[PDB]
Order: structure tokens, then C-alpha cells, then sequence
């Protein structure tokens, strides 16, 4: 069994490697980098995502969201309350002053522990869920808005055509935003872009070991947890590294820089934070391997989750009997 302690890959295509997207994610899982939940990918030296990032300042966040949090620093909920629509370019020069920019640090593990300890105190704002691209349409090779749709892939795979769309998401951060403990929807693949500016730090438990994290949750939110059987796809829930460590469960943890991929796998929870002013793109796919993981995906109908009109058909596809429940979840 290849990379059987599940740690996380690193890969270097080559430009010719780069030109397939799905054969090198199935080269990539041949090495067991699907184990981790998690895998970076750096780009060939010849690629380039488009030629500046010059100008992007006009770009609108319609609903920059706040992040408040509340518990204690390693174990909390953050909600999100909405403000007002601001530029790009307005949001750079805020995440850049004195209340919001990243404090001086040694190194990426004297930021981590800065994150741990002071999370809680800070209401960082974060420029999520943007629909759009910067990837230059001349890109061919791992653009994030020309890959083979979600859509397409349960037809190839099972005959039956659906209805729905599936495009790329821009998320402008700084320093302490925060992506709560999550799966994709569906428990699907995730592929994320750091397009520009500073890092941010993931947090990864190994799909085989996801129910470990999951009794944890239930444990450590309680009330949270008989509000709902699967209360971590509202995307509210931190729980930190020294946390997990004190409690055995099984993770991982990397930072990415610009010009780097990220690939979370089906089923690989994940977390994490950005370091300062940055923009990402990101989007969810599909390959044969994930088509049992999506018939088996839990599901929120408390509510709460509330999530797109393309994930419709896959619930009404792979999981009829769960279909009328989660519908009304959604109405
Ligand atoms: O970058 C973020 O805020 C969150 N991204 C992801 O969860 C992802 O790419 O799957
Ligand atoms: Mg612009
Ligand atoms: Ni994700
Ligand atoms: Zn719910």
C-alpha cells in the first residue's frame, strides 16, 4: 500500500506532465497521495497562471464577511456577519493597516503559534466565495475554469445527464482569516490556486480517519451536535493542532505559497488560515474514484448548510432515500 502513514505529497510535473489534469490526479493517488486528504503541486518553471496581477483592484467583494469567534483558543465557532461591498482594491488597504495586517514574526511556526494563541481575540474579514477566475484564457494546462465538469463525470460514469453548472470561486483573505473544519460538499474533490500575496497554512485528517475527527466535534460542540447529525458542514468549527494532539487524532499540516496547488481529496477534512493580504481560486471536481464517496456523503437538513443549485441532482441521483429529507432542508 503506497504512503500508508498518510502524510502529505509534494509533486514537481513536468511541462508535458502538466498538460493531462486527469491522468496526473490518478498518477497522483498511484503514489497514495489521496491518503492524506491533502497534496501540494507545484507548476512546472514554464507555466504561468496570466501575465500581471496588476489589474485587479476593481474587482468587487459584494459581502465581505467578519469572522467573529467564541469559545476558547483552541476550541471555537466563528459566524459570519456581513458588511458592507468594498473594492479589491479598498480590501487590500485594509487587510494592509495597522488593525488587520500580520504582526512581525520570525518564521511560518512563530505565526502558527501567534494564530493558536490570538484567533479569538481579532474579527478578521474575509472576501470568500466570489464567483469568477484570474486565470488567463490562453492557460491551458490546469485552468481552473476549463476542467471537465461534475456534471459531465456522473454522466460518463452512470449514464444519466443532469442539469448544473459547476464554476470557480475567488476568496480574497488577511492575516487571521479562517476556513472552519470541513468536507466539500458532496465529499468531493477540492483544487485551490494561491494566485498572489501571503501564505496560507492547512490542516488535513486522512480520510480513513475521518470519523475520529468527527466523534471529537460531537464531543467538544455539543449542543451543536443534537442540533444536527452532521453539524460540520455548516462551517463553523476550530478545533487547533495541540487540541487534536491531546486527543489522538491523526493529522497533517503544510503551508502553501503563491503559485502553488492544493488538492484536498474525497473525504479529507481539512482547516486552516491565511497569513496576511492574499487572493485564491478554488473549485470542486469529480473523478471515477470519488462516485462511491458522494453516494456515502453525510448530510446536513437541519438547515443550516443551505449550498448550491448544482448539488441537487447529485443527492436526487446517488442518494434517493436521503433526497425528500435534505430537500426540505433546503426549503
Ligand atoms: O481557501 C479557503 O478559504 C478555503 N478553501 C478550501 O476549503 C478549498 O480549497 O477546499
Ligand atoms: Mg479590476
Ligand atoms: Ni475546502
Ligand atoms: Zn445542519
Amino acid at each position: 500500500a503506497q504512503n500508508p502513514n498518510c502524510n502529505i505529497m509534494i509533486f514537481h510535473p513536468t511541462k508535458e506532465e502538466f498538460n493531462d489534469f486527469d491522468k496526473y490526479i490518478a498518477y497522483m493517488e498511484s503514489q497514495g497521495a489521496h491518503r492524506a486528504g491533502l497534496a501540494k503541486i507545484i507548476p512546472p518553471k514554464e507555466w504561468k497562471a496570466r501575465e500581471t496581477y496588476d489589474n485587479i483592484s476593481e474587482i468587487l467583494i459584494a459581502t465581505p464577511l467578519q469572522q467573529v469567534a467564541s469559545g476558547r483558543a483552541g476550541v471555537f465557532t466563528q459566524y459570519h456577519k456581513k458588511k458592507k461591498a468594498m473594492t479589491v482594491g479598498e480590501y487590500r488597504h485594509l487587510a494592509n493597516s495597522k488593525k488587520y495586517q500580520t504582526p512581525p514574526h520570525q518564521n511560518f511556526e512563530d505565526l502558527e503559534r501567534k494564530y493558536w494563541k490570538n484567533r479569538i481575540y481579532n474579527s478578521p474579514i474575509y472576501g470568500a466565495d466570489i464567483s469568477g477566475s484570474l486565470f488567463d484564457e490562453n492557460t491551458k494546462q490546469w485552468n481552473l475554469g476549463h476542467l471537465g465538469t461534475i456534471q459531465d463525470l456522473l454522466e460518463k460514469e452512470c449514464g444519466v445527464v443532469i442539469e448544473g453548472v459547476n464554476t470557480p470561486y475567488l476568496y480574497f483573505g488577511m492575516w487571521k482569516t479562517t476556513f472552519a473544519w470541513h468536507t466539500e460538499d458532496m465529499d468531493l474533490y477540492s483544487i485551490n490556486y494561491l494566485h498572489l500575496g501571503e501564505p496560507k497554512t492547512w490542516y488535513v485528517v486522512p480520510p480513513e480517519h475521518g470519523q475520529r475527527l468527527e466523534r471529537l466535534a460531537r464531543e467538544l460542540f455539543p449542543g451543536s451536535s443534537r442540533g444536527c447529525g452532521a453539524f460540520l458542514r455548516h462551517k463553523v468549527a476550530l478545533i487547533s493542532p495541540t487540541v487534536l494532539k491531546e486527543n489522538g487524532i491523526p493529522f497533517n499540516r503544510i503551508t502553501q505559497e503563491a503559485g502553488e496547488f492544493m488538492v484536498t481529496f474525497p473525504y479529507g477534512y481539512h482547516a486552516g488560515f491565511n497569513h496576511g493580504f492574499n487572493c485564491a481560486e478554488a473549485i470542486n471536481f469529480a473523478t471515477p474514484r470519488w462516485i462511491d464517496y458522494g453516494k456515502m456523503a453525510s448530510q446536513c437538513s437541519c438547515g443550516e448548510a443551505r449550498v448550491t443549485f448544482s448539488m441537487d441532482a447529485f443527492v436526487r441521483i446517488l442518494q434517493p432515500e436521503r433526497y425528500d429529507l435534505w430537500k426540505r432542508g433546503q426549503d
